[PDB]
């Protein structure tokens, strides 16, 4: 049995503090705006783990209302939706996911990104993918308010 | 065989009528302007369906033109697109569903909406997942102008 | 072995200069801004199949800094993504592509847009499909400053 997901999430910059993208620092002027550590990349995977599993998404799992969960770093919630499909049997098939955002720029980057997913979802890297697009100045990530992150994955049982 | 298929849908709050999201009515001081009933979340389920078939989308199907859907219950439209794939062999294999928007609150309907979608697909329900985000303010769905979602379903033979 | 794969793109109009979309020239007052021809349809579905292979994105392969891509025709840049995936083993599943545009119309062109592509993926056009919807002029496509595109895309070891 295959299965699909869909992820999507979006972060406002603003915060002073370190900008964190699927596990990389990135540098830039500031960071995204969070309860936990503001990692869109890696809430936007998590959000398509559980939703590939049907087991909801980070709101219900992770809510922002709990302190337990304030500046998190998200490759533990990222962990915990992986080990979610696992003890139900399924493993990584394959995951692309979609970064967009006017700055900074990822290119330099996405090796590092693919390589913390690699580890943290116990997956070879070629079955990994990390892209990066800007919309060319149009909308709320054209204008550099925030962040806007697509993912998708195929979960397969074993 | 197993096909995949994505579907989009967005529409603007302002018409003086129940808001109606994936079948459920949830409480709001407007609905969504539509020809139909303007439920974007069982339209980019539909359209995700007609998508993985290579059927087109809703447009065709259920055209803003024709005085046939003003109005239609989008349960209804959603049940013909799920038929048209029945008839071509295929089933649900999964789904899963990203409603984006900042307002209303769709936490206390989640599983609402599961069973609407597990009556009308005529499946389990740990085959269908749906979420919710916001946009942290941000874009139209942000500004609470209106609400997107987005949708992916996997159809297999049988 | 099945592959996913998601891609997205935007181009802002204002290029004097015919609007190719999905290889199919759409009558409209003005074309999209971009170093190649401004296809964005067939970017986001280029983006898709090197995401399935976890090949990166459209910006290493045919990076905008390089002339050799000025005005290019995205059939081309299309061509090579797919040929990579064929020389790796895998062919086309099916596609699915979302056009989200307010004008101009897609609907006249939908059957060529999938010809051009069952001719670029050696296949058959039972395995792709062309959608459309607009955002109800709501965000940067709602007020007509650009398109954006949606696509994913199963691959499948051959
Ligand atoms: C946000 C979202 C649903 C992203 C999914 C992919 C995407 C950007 C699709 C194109 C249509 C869209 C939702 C545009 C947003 O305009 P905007 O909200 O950026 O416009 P504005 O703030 O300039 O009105
Ligand atoms: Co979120
Ligand atoms: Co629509
Ligand atoms: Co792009
Ligand atoms: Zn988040
Ligand atoms: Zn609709
Ligand atoms: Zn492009």
């Amino acid at each position: 049995k295959i299965r699909i997901g869909h992820g999507f999430d979006v972060h406002k910059f603003g915060e002073p503090r370190p900008l964190i993208l699927c596990g990389v620092e990135v540098p830039y002027e500031t960071g995204l705006v969070a309860h936990s550590d503001g990692d869109v990349v890696l809430h936007a995977i998590s959000d398509a783990i559980l939703g590939a599993m049907a087991l909801g998404d980070i709101g219900k799992h992770f809510p922002d209302t709990d302190a337990a969960y304030k500046g998190a770093d998200s490759r533990v919630l990222l962990r915990h939706c992986y080990a979610l499909a696992k003890a139900k049997g399924f493993e990584l098939g394959n995951l692309d996911v979609t970064i967009i955002a006017q700055a900074p720029k990822m290119a330099p980057h996405i090796e590092d990104m693919r390589q913390v997913l690699a580890a943290d979802l116990n997956a070879d890297v070629a079955d990994i993918n990390v892209k990066a697009t800007t919309t060319e100045k149009l909308g709320f990530t054209g204008r550099k308010e925030g962040i806007a992150v697509e993912a998708v994955v195929l979960l397969s049982r074993q």
